[PDB]
């Protein structure tokens, strides 16, 4: 699946991994994270995050 670069700290959001410690299963799209997640390192919204393809 995706992958997706916080652009302040550099944290990863792998959408095969999910976000499991902050209630995110492996396998959840990005597009699919609730709208008050955030990175998980810094606080960072979602709008801070880009998807890593061309």
């Amino acid at each position: 699946m995706a992958k997706w670069v916080c652009k302040i700290c550099g944290y990863i959001y792998d959408e095969d991994a999910g976000d499991p410690d902050n209630g995110i299963s492996p396998g959840t799209k990005f597009e699919e994270l609730p709208d008050d997640w955030v990175c998980p390192i810094c606080g960072a919204p979602k709008s801070e995050f880009e998807k890593l393809e061309d």
